[PDB]
Parts: C-alpha cells; structure tokens; sequence
C-alpha cells in the first residue's frame, strides 16, 4: 500500500571467501535517484552543426556534426567502478587479487515517491501518478554506455543523483576535407544529409514492456549472469629485450659502484646465438631473436574519414597518445565544493609499459653497412612528405601476426566495468573502453520516465504541445554486482608495490569542513606478472 | 489499494510462427485515455437542418439533415489499423503475407486516475470519486463505428489521446426534390419529423451493466473470437481481356524493339473459336466467349432517396469515382506541428484492376453492321435526355450472375478493420468500409463515463441544470488484436512490388526537429495473383 | 478500502420464462443518492394548527392540523412502480401479461462518497467519517410509505435522487364543528392537546440496529420474500355506492371517507414533481397532476381489487394491526400478511468542531458534511401469460403520433413519464 | 485500512425470557465520543484554598480545601443507570421484576477520528495520529467514580457526550476549629501539608499498558464478570459533622427519612431539559416511599462501587446499590497523543508547542442483568410532556423511583 516500505536501502561489500583461494566479492550499491519530468514527450530529431567552428581553417579535429533521436525516456545506468566499490574496498581488490571475474547482475527500484508543484511553491503528494518502468532484456534498443560522458549515477551513497536523458545516433553523411592554417580557400564541408536504407528510428513503448510503478510497488530484474573472460590484476614489465636467457657474462664486476659495471667477453661479431637479420654475422641484443613482439606502433594522433565525417584512430596500449583522459564533473570525483564549470582530469598513466618510443625508433636499408651514413638510415628528425614536424613514426605501422598485448587497465573510480560485443561478423580482439566484453547479452538497460499527468484543457488536435501538471518522482535504486577473484601468492622474494595511504594523499580519502568530498583515480594493475 | 499499479503498458507486436507456413501476429496496443466529464448529464434529441444552404438550388448533396440522441457516454474505439500496427509491421504484413484471418479480440481499461479542478488553478485528487464504465457485450446498442468520422483512438502509442462522445442516429423523415442552377422554383425542402413506429431511445443504464471503477480496480472483458472470412492481400490485375488461351500467333517477330509487333495470321472472319454474338462471324478479343465478368459498370454519382433523405449509392470496386477519400486530422495521421483546421487527405488508388474506364464502353445494334453508322451507336459522348454532361454509363448497370468482384483492401492507417452484418433477411454480399464482416456478434462497443461529482446545493425538483464539481479522469487502455496470416510463395520468375523506403517518402517515417511526426498511407495488396 | 469500488450499477429488466405459461420478471434498478446532514440533531415535536384558514367558515376540507415527530434521519423508498419500470417494460407487462404476483425484495447502499465544504467554496473527502444505516427489519418504527407524498425515489436513472426527511404522527386531539359558507357564527376549533395514553415516541437509535458505512464498505438487505395474492391485470366489463363526499370525524380531526370505486369522483388524482414524472426543464413550483380514470366500471353513477398505477402508484402496502382487517386497500394492489420490508433509514453522522461542548444549550457547531452513495435493489415478480380466448383482439397500449414524444427527450435534456392504464384486457366475471 | 468501519452502533434493550420465571436484560448503550487535546501534558499537583470565604466565622461546612494531582487523561465512566435505559425500560424493569442482579459488562472504542485545525478555522484529517487508551484491569490505579461529581456519559443516546478530565485526591493533613456566629475571634484553620508515609503519585504510563489507536483500529475489553448479591425492586444524628486529618465531612446516614434524602444537582448532559439558558443546575430530592439495601435512582445513581479495602467493611454502602465483591470492571482512560510541532526542544523550559488536534471516536457498552419476574408506575395528563421532546427540540428525563411494589 502508500504506508509499507517495499525494500531496504544497502550498500555492504561483502567478502565470502571460498576454498582453494577464491573470493566472491558482494558490491551492493543504492542511490536516491531524482527524476524530473520531460522537457517534451514527443521523439524528436535534431542534428548539431558547428560549421561556424570547423570552417575556421584547420579546425578539422572539433567537429562536433552529428544527428540523434532525442526521446523522453531516461536512464539508469551503474556501468562504472564507483558505483559499486569505495577506495578501501578497492584497495583490499588491488593489494590482495590476481584475478578478477565477473559473475551476476540484478537491479531493483523501490520506494517510489511522486510529487506535483503548484505556485510560493507548495509541493504536494499524488498517490495516483506512476512512474514509467522498461527493461530492455532483449537488447533491442541501441546500447548507450554512459561512462564515455560521464553520466553514471554518482559514487557517493549518501548523495542524490540523477539520471541520464536518454538519446541515440541517427544515420547522417558528411564530408570534410582537412586543411591547415594558410590554405588557399576554404574545403569542402557540408552536411549531406541521411540514406533512407540506414534510416532506424527505435521506441521505447513499440519495443520493450513498459510498467507502470504507483507509490507502494517495485520492479525487480533477474539476475543476469556474466559469461566474461578473467581480468588480470597484474602488469607485464617485459619487453622483447627482457625476454630470453641473458647472454653469458665472463667478467663480472668486482666492486660496486655506479660506473663498475660488467662486460660480455665475446667481441660482438664472434657472439653465438640465432638471429634473423640474415646477411649480419654481427649478434648483439638488438638483433637476437625473441619468440614474438610486444606492443606494437601505430599511427599517433591519425584521423580517418568514413560516411559519418572524421575521427580518431584509437590505440591499443599507450607509452602522450594512447593514454586515456578522463574528464568528470561534482557527481563522480571532483571536489564536490567547487564552483564553475571545469571538470577535474587525470590522464591515466598505465603501469604495464607494453608501449613504444616514438623518438627511439629508426629503419636503415637491407645492406646494413654498420656505421650507417645519412642516406641509408630514415630517423625521427627526417621529415616526409616535407613537413618537418611529421616523422616516419606518425604514419607507421606494425601489428602483426606476432603481436602480443595486454587487455585495457581497469580505471577507477570512472572507468567502465562491461561493455557489449560488436554484432559484426567479424570481431575485435579487445574493447579499450572495459575490460570485460559480453559475449552474447549484457544486462538490460534500465529506462525511466514520470508518466503524463495532465490537466484538463487538453485537446489532441492543438499544435502547441500539452499542458501537463509538473511532476517530479524520487525513487531508490538498488543493485547487486557479484564478482570472483583469486587471492594471490608472493613468488618474489622483494616485496611488490601496493596501493596506500600517506601523507600527501591524506586528504584526499576524507572530507573538508563545510563536507566537501573527492575520488581520487587509483591504479588497477599493480603487482607484476611474469610474462615469460 | 489506491498505491498498487493494477497493469502493464505494452505496444508490441509479436510475430508467433507456427508449422505449415501460418503465423500469429498478436498485435498489443495501449494508450492514454484521456475523458473530461460530459457537458450535460441528460439526453437530448437534437435536430440538425442546413435549410439555408440546401435552400440554395443545385445543393442537393450539401445535405445534412439528422436526428441524432446525444448521450453523455464517451466511446473507446480501436476498429482501426493504425491503432494497433506502426509502419514497419505493415511492411513485413503486406511484403510477406498472402491471407489475413482475424483470430481474437480484447480490451482492458487499467490505472484509472480521477482528479478536481478549483480556482490560478489547483489539482486534487478526487480518490473516491468514480469512472463509469459499460461493455455492450449483446450488441443491443447501435453499432457506430469510429472509423468513419476520424474518431477512434489515436495512432501513437507516446501521445494521449481522447474518446469520441457517442450519438446515434434518431429516427426522421425529410424530402428534398432536387434541382439545378437557376430552377424555375423552390423545390419542396421540408422535415417531416419523426414516425412513431420506427423511434427507439436506447440508453446505457437499462441497457447493459454499468462496473463502478476507483483509482484502485480494473476492467477487463473477455477474449471475443471472431469467425470471419479470410482478407487476401494480393490483387488480381486481369480483366475479362486477360482471361483464357489467347490466339496462336502464326507469325512472331524477328527483331527487338517496341515499332516490330506480333500479328495473327487469319482473317478476323475466318478464325476460329466460340463467341456469344450469335448473328456474327467475327470473332476477335474483344468479341470471344469469355468464362466470366470481371468487374461490373454502375451508375457513378447517382443519389437515391429513402424516407430519411439523398444519399450516394456505394460502389463497389474503383477505377476518380469509386475511389474512397479519407480525410483525418493529427491524432490519425496529420502532421501533428501543422496549425490550422484543414485535414490531411488522399485518395485510396487501389491497385486491383477490375474497374471500368466509361470513356471506353459503348452499345451498338443487335444488327451487327461493324463500320458502325452514327443511327445504330450510342457512346459516352451522347446525351441522355439532352443534357450535355450525361450520357449513357451514368445509368448503365452490368450487374448479374456473372459477375465477380474483390473486397475492399484494407486501408492503413485509417480504414476499418471489422464491421457487423445488417440484421436484415438477406444480407449484402461485400461491405464497402471493412475487408472482415462479422457473420453473428461482433466485438461489445466500451463506453467510459465520469459519474456524476455532485455539490452541496443539489436539489432535484427545481429545474436548472444540475451544480457540479469540475471532473476529468485520465485512464490507461490496453488491448490485443491477434491475427492468423499465411506465407506467400515465389510463384513467378519476374519480383512483385513490394513496400520500401527510398529517397522520397524518407522523412514521412520519422519525427522531425520538434516533434512532429506523421503516418502516411501505404498500399495493401501489392502482390499479384493468378484470377483464371 | 478506499480506492476499490464494492458495487455494480445495474437497471436491467430481465425477463426469464418459465414452464406452464409463466415468466419471472426480474426488476433491477440502480440510483445515485445525495444526502444532506440534517438540518438539526435533536428529536422535535412539531404542532401544525392552520387555525387562519380553516376558521373560515365552509373551509372544513383544507383541515391541515396535525402534530408529527420531525427525525433527523432520511428514508430511502423505493415502494412505486416508476422506480423499477421503463415504459417499454410496463408495455411488455401490460400487454403480455394476465396476473402478477410478488416474489422478493433485497437492496443494498455501496459506494458511499463523504464530502465536506469550506469557504469561493473548496470540496474536500474526509474519508474517514461514516453514513449511519439502519433497516427496521422487525417493523418496529411506523410504516410510512412515501408514495402518497410523491416522496419516493427518482424515475429516472440517469438523474441523482434524494431520500426523504423522515417523520411520522404523533397523537393530538382535535375537534371541528363544520360550518357552511355565509354561516353568521364561528363553529368550535380547537386543538385539545393529546392523550396520555396514546403517546408513541420512537427513535432509530433505541429501536433498530445502525451500521455505520465509512467511505469504502457497504449495507445488503437480505431477500425478502412475499407471500401476496395475485394481482389482475385484467378488468371485469360486465360494483357498490357509498356516501359521495362525506367527511367523518374522530379524535384527531376529520377525514374523507375512502371509496373503494369510482367514476371523476371516487378516483385517485396524483399530483408529483420534476423526479417523478413531471417534464424536468419546465419551470415553475406547480406540480403536474393526472386523474386515473380505469376500466373496471366498479363505480355507479349518482368488488375488485384497485388499479397499479404506473408511474407513481404503490407495489405494497402494510395490512392493518386491527383484529378484524379490510377487505382491500385503496392504496397499493398488493399487501403484505404478515410484515413488509423494512423501512432503510440514512444519516450522515454528527463531524463536530473543535469549539464543541454539550453544556451549552444552543445546537452544536459542525463541519458543513453530504453524502453521495449509489443504491440498488432488486424486485421479483411473476407473472403468467394472457391467452387468446375471444374471436377480436383486444385493447393494447401503443405508441401513437399524439402520445409519441412523451416518450423520447427534448431539445434539451427534458424527459417526463406519463401514466398508463394497466387493465387493458377485459375478464368475464 | 481508513476507509473500513470496525463497528456497528447498538442502542436496545433486549429481554431474554428464561426458565422458571427468570429474565435476562441485555442493555445496550453507544455514545459519540468528543474529546479535546489535554490543556498541558505534564501532572500537576494543585491545592485549592477557600480560606477567603471559609476564614469568617459560622460558616464551617462550606470547606473546599484539597490536594489533587491534574492528570491529563480523560476517563470514560459509563456507571450511572441512565447510560443504559430509556424510560421504556425501567417502567417495564420497575413494573414487572423483583429482584435485580448485575451480571456481566465490556466496552469498546470503535471508529476512531483525529482532526487538526488551522487558520476563520479550516479542518483536516490526520491519518497518521493516534489516540492513547488504557484499560485498567487490575485497579492500579485509584477508583474514582464519575457520578459522585455528576460527570458522567451523558444518557441521551442520539446526542455527543465528552469524558470528565480525570484527577484524583492527594493525601493531606488539615485542622479547622469551628465556630458559631458572633463568636469573639478566628479559629484555627490552616493547611499543614502532606504526610511522606501517605504520598502516593499514580500517572497511568508507569501502570497501565496504553494501547495507541489509529483510524483504523479497535479497542475492546474482555466481558468482566460480577458476582454481586441481588437488590430488590419490592420494598444518626442531624445536624451533624465529624473532622480529621481530611477536614471535616458531614457523616453518613444509612437510610431516609436540603438535609436527609439525597438531593442530586445535574447538568444537560445528564436529564435537565437541554434548551434552558443559565448555569444553573436542576435538581431533585429522592423522596423514596420507603438489612436493606439502598434504592437505585433512574438516572443519576451510581450502579456499581468498590468494596473497601479497610480491615472493616461496612454492610452497605450509600451511593450504589450494588458493591463488586473482590474486583470491579477496569477503569478506561483516553487521551490525545502529542502531536508535536518541529520546533520542540526538551531543554527549554516553556511547554511544549503542539498541533490543536481534537478526536471523535464511537463507544459501545454492553451491560447484561439478569432478574427475577414478580403502584403500576405509568403516564398521565400531569407527568405527560416529560416524556417527549418540545418542539425546538429539548428533552428532559425526570427521575423516577426504582421500589413501588
């Protein structure tokens, strides 16, 4: 009825440990999740067009030109770390566990509370009025992380959060032809417009069961179960020069010291081993063959053209390029006492190395005459093309069969926990935006949205859109996020780095005077992995 | 309680398949009804009369003279594709299948709300006030289908939408003598008013149990069953021209191109076959024995007039004449951000053939002499009577044993999808309005009605209008239409046309950038069939 | 609770038949109540003495002296045929049927709204304040039927009703000595008082049980069954006389003989309201009025069973407390022998202020409270049907182009319902 | 839920004819109850002192010096026989039985509203409040009659009544030396204070258990059963006082002759015609015709009390004609929960801020006898109008002897 609770708010992590050291990690989360009514209920159809930006000559990389079909419907979305684990509940994961799986999934929204304004500004009760309930178990709807805007429900349990309008991609064509500072006219740049064979207008109501939730009842989604490989907790400090036996060394050092350093005996062109560069008598450490590469260069800060205008070729693995950037708002880290619009970032420097050095590279011709002349040697500093700021590097590439990488990172407290597998045919070895990667299903969006409460001047043959009364609805949000991880086991005899508190960091995990709060980012893989 | 949601809102449409090429196409629907309290909670006997301008000579057909009881229920109807079917359902329906039968049928109306309006304005909640509620299960009522008058429910499952107030047709008794432009008089244009034998007052209260419904209980009728006869969609394009083994061409051509044609080999006189003008040697295509008559000529835009008044004489297959003409507004298909009254209109061009093309026809002597003297023809171009305008097919009728017609295609999104029989002892062989005719009872109407809200000051024995509070209730409807269709089969080497988005009709299928969307007619029966 | 309805509107007419020639008529019927609070709680004992127009000599007749308990309750009666009965269904019945028995009664109050008032005015639900019912199961309280004051429940089921006030006589004593008009002297007219030993002072609270019905539950009669006579609808063709217009007297006044015959003298003229047959949007206090001239010819110029009279005539009637009892009642055709259904009273109960405090003499203070709650009951007839026994047919009620808009509404919202005869066949006596 | 009703009204007598000659009563009585939040929710104690008026010499009787703790609970005391019959009844109970025995008892609450007032006033419903009842079972706390003081239910069944605010005689000590008029000086007369082996502070939250009603809920008492002997329907110095540490008392007189019989003064509430102005009560002296017990009295008498709890107890007692043998039925005690404003704090030392909120709740009562079938008491010309309402609708119910026979 109006009067009975219909759940409990809670938000323990609990650890069951298991027998041959495994741990089944219990995130339980809950939010106030404050949900204003829409601006406009009809689906409508907009494209954004910064021509006044991108025509300014070399500009090419801001544009921003897309349509989409902006709907009434909101959403809730948990896919982030911070949702579900706290600095010391993520400090206990990265310390102690090697692996870390993915086991189940369940949402439900309970205790609904609808409320309508009227001017002073009174707010009473409307026992009537119901909330709006779809789950697309199905996924049919187009999937919509959104950490890659950070709008997830905020990391704090005690806050209010809000949650996301919803929108998706609707199809558009658009050429724009790159040009610099200093081009003699002005590119091509124009919105071509949409092809009626990839048109896709998707609805919440034609698509998926809608409920409809009055004060006093719950919506309750199964459990839905994972199916995603292990992620890895752990770093590879090898690169192709750490794999293998080390070369024999016969004079070894005597005293210590920062100069006493050894020496292979063997001149360099009596060495024995095995080597690929053929027509070289000469083996040294630079040309002994390894089993396979690790890592591989690609071309940094490259953009690519298709239908849908310009955009930027993403890296697997970063050093600068690669290195993820996340910008967040008060919601999900930042000082929550700060004024203005500035999100805070961090650049998420992996431990994993596993990159490369662009400035280090260098190819010389088939002959390899040793000491190699100028001509027969293409550098970092050569220019191509004549631009002397774009070296060999910028446009190199050299993923290969024998191309060995790590998956991405976790990133807490913004980075995303799942994502979904592409539906193509054929598919990527790795996603660079979540660690795990759903096979078949991921768990279905969770859509809400404040039913129409109208008034009594409504006629539908009126073009001006319908009076309604304002609404607002606060309800809770609770989910479980179930996960197995093994407990590692110290091979070393050194000890490993881990994560901890000190005193330059101090006040970062603890709030202020007047209860302002930050989450600080933190590293994931930790302890080091024996590659080979 | 008041709190608990009594139902669930779906739009879906499921596509069920079953063994030996059938499929069950259930299609949901659920809208929100909303229904403002009736103007007067009394019945009235209005008489509507245009005297002044059908006074006006040569406005025969400008009539619109009725008796109509005005009642204060309100009706839901969903006798329309629209309500039930989007634009990309009837594609798969009309591309894929071949027969539509008509299974099933039910409605439910659930989570009613019933609120007040009081002097600035404010909205309370009225919980335990009442929404009046009749299923006319017997079908002892007028049937009075929506579909005629643009008034069923609306065609998006995202906007609300009203119920049409419900009339039905009292008794009357009118003569209007027609006339022309500048007739010599005023023909006899008066109302007779009404037989005593033929009236009937019906209403709801000793007609049909009225369900008491509150904020917190539900309505549900039962699953009717139809037994109609199936709709084809797929159209036949021969005529009687078409029909039977054509003359064996006994001197095919030997070259490409549209100038080099066939030609038979005999004499018109000389060939041989079986034709029906007896007293002639001439046997030509035009002039062979043929099985059957495809199609039938009928006297277009000829009015009659019963006791009540002129009315058009329906006809039965189009070519222009014949042809319906749906008009509607922004609920059924109108571009909902037009301003203005004017409806949207078009013209069903059925692609069925079997029409007649009267600039064609003509009637000569039984004598039979071919080169055809003036005296012994008559063609279109003759006058009847001496007027200029007539001629001969606007009286001529072939109806007869022989002849064989199509029912009428359905009509997305406007059209009908069932009707009743007359109740008459013999009954019309195909309805103009509905492809489905029910053979015994047919789906019991739902009327929806806000009990009366009284005030302190009533007092039955004076005689002013009755004080009430302001009331309006918004109600959630819900009904499942199921269908059985079969398969069609690539029966001919060439394609079929079939129903598809191109370049031009593009934006119809999707919302533009303020919300205004539209649905736009789509063809029915593409498919050809084999008629002989 | 509050939000679930507990009652199904019903006005159907049904008519089930039966083996042997008869049919089971099944009367629903189905009304929506307004009730005011009363206008004051406490019991009174209110005197009425027209001494200005009846001291006028030859004024005798227009005698309206009388003394009756004013109740604060209100009584829901649904003893008249229009209540019941369409016009098309009393055609049926009339033209198809020979006799007519009673079978049962039940009725039931549900669906009760409780509304208050605050000053412009503003309508607000108190959920949770209460209706009182109480049916006199035992026939413990006075009968009053509320036909004879056109104060029974509305004829028409699409308009809202009104219960009456409740009030029944209390004994006075009184003598008049007639006097025609032009007599010099002034006649004796005098109110005696009332005697000791006759005095009756009933109240609901002491006499019957009262459910109190808040806004989400409800009150059921049981089915109670009569055991009447057979009425005929049928009229002898082929009688008595009595004194014409003799007025008799005795302790409480005069009073006009009752006639079991008639013509118009001897029969009943009917006067009613804008409920109860009259044309609803004519304006005006006069009431309508009709005299029902029958076909039985009892009369003489100068026995059976009375007429019904469609719309405003009684169904029953109580048989008379006396040891010997009439032979008929000129009121009602049917009488119940032992008990009738009991009389179902409502209240909206006292909702007092704050201020209140019950040493002060002067009413108590109260929040301004009214009642709307839906009624139904059910009536069971039998009837059996008429058989042709003569060679020409006989006469039957029938739409016609004089009586024909009586029968449909108006322009505007008006309907009225006028009477028909309802002893159309003759009978050999 | 609110909108359920738990309970049915119930106002008649019903007379069970049993074997051999005996006959069951079933008196029926229901009331609507008012009741006002309490004036402040702490005990008082107060004395009250005369001294002013009784200071002066020849006026010793006229003493009104007591100690009594102001409780804010407000007691429910349906023991008076004009509760439970009409005229009707005892006529018949008087006329045809001849010996009267108190057999069983129980009540119940039912229908229970609580409204709040705002500001011209404006009333609303407050679902979530409650009414705080108690039901003394064992006699924790002290019997303390309401028709003694004439404050209790009234006996008109179709009109509201309010239940006396309840409070109880502290224990004190006092001397007053009486005098005559014209005597030569002031006697004595002083208030000493309060013996610490006689202080006794009952509140009914330590002894009872409160049962907290909302809207929708009941509360009834189990059917307590007597035990006491019949009374039958067939039938000392004047002038005198006695003092102690209470202050003087007029001394009791065990049967009848403003002096002798009793004389019983009365409001509206209990049988004065209701529409008389003025404060002044109407009053009568019980004249009767007539070891024996004493006559009942239609309406203000007493049916029940409590035996002593003294080493002696004496044969009868003069206010009831019936006394519980070991245990008497448990005393009810209502009130009005605080409902509390947000700006309470505890620690200032203003009283508390509260929502004026006020509660109407239906009670029912059940009072069963059983009796025994035997002037012919009756209606006449003189005592007529006694009977039956007048016509702007007062009502009386003149008093009425309980032995004729």
């Amino acid at each position: 009825g109006v009067g009975i609770s219909t759940g409990t708010f809670n938000n323990q992590t609990e650890f069951k440990f298991l027998e041959n050291g495994w741990v089944e990690i219990t995130a339980n989360s809950s939010r106030l999740v404050h949900l204003n009514m829409p601006e406009s209920e009809n689906y409508r159809r907009v494209v954004v067009n910064n021509m006044d930006k991108t025509a300014v000559n070399g500009n090419m990389a801001l544009d921003d030109i897309h349509a989409q079909i902006v709907t009434p419907w909101s959403l809730v979305d948990a896919n982030a770390w911070g949702v579900w684990f706290n600095p010391g509940d993520w400090q206990l994961i990265v310390n102690t566990m090697s692996e870390l799986h993915l086991v189940s999934f369940e949402q439900e929204i309970f205790n609904v509370v609808l409320k309508t304004v009227s001017e002073t500004k009174v707010y009473n009760n409307d026992l009537t009025a119901s909330l709006m309930v779809a789950l697309d178990s199905n996924n049919t709807m187009p999937f919509t992380p959104a950490a890659m805007r950070s709008e997830t429900l905020g990391f704090y349990p005690w806050k209010p959060t809000i949650p996301t309008p919803w929108r998706y991609y609707f199809q558009w064509d658009r050429t724009l032809i790159p040009s610099h500072t200093g081009t003699s006219g002005t590119p091509t740049n124009i919105y071509h417009g949409t092809d009626p064979d990839d048109v896709q207008f998707y609805t919440i109501e034609n698509s998926v069961p809608v409920h409809l939730l009055r004060t006093g009842d719950e919506f309750a989604t199964g459990t839905f179960f994972f199916d995603c490989k292990p992620c890895r907790l752990t770093h590879t400090w090898q690169t192709n020069r750490a794999l293998g036996l080390p070369p024999f060394l016969n004079s070894l050092p005597q005293s210590e010291g920062a100069t006493n350093f050894g020496d292979i005996g063997v001149q360099q062109d009596k060495r024995r081993g095995v080597t690929q560069m053929g027509n070289t008598n000469y083996i040294t450490e630079a040309t002994i063959m390894r089993p396979a590469e690790v890592g591989y260069s690609a071309p940094y800060y490259s953009f690519e053209a298709s239908t849908q205008g310009p955009f930027k070729t993403p890296i697997a693995a970063g050093r600068a390029d690669g290195n993820p950037r996340y910008a967040f708002g008060r919601q999900h880290g930042q000082k929550t006492t700060t004024t203005g619009e500035t999100p805070e970032r961090f650049t998420y420097i992996a431990h994993q190395d596993t990159g490369r050095y662009p400035e280090g590279d260098w190819i010389q011709n088939i002959n390899f005459n040793l000491p190699v002349t100028n001509d027969n040697v293409l550098l970092p500093t050569d220019p191509i093309g004549g631009k002397t700021g774009i070296n060999y590097t910028n446009i190199f590439n050299t993923y290969g069969p024998l191309t060995a990488l790590n998956n991405v990172p976790p990133v807490y407290p913004n980075g995303q926990i799942w994502d979904k597998e592409f539906d193509t045919d054929l598919k990527p070895r790795l996603h660079v935006n979540a660690p795990f990667v759903c096979q078949n299903n991921c768990p279905g969006q969770l859509f809400v949205k404040v039913a129409p409460n109208l008034t009594n001047e409504y006629d539908p043959d009126a073009s001006a859109n319908m009076s309604r009364i304002v609404t607002y609805s606060d309800f809770w949000w609770k989910g479980k996020l179930v996960f197995k991880a093994k407990l590692r086991a110290s091979h070393t005899w050194n000890p490993i780095q881990q994560m901890s508190i000190n005193v330059d960091n101090q006040f970062n995990y603890v709030p202020s005077n007047i209860g302002g709060m930050k989450i600080v980012y933190e590293k994931s893989q930790l302890a080091p992995r024996k590659l080979y």
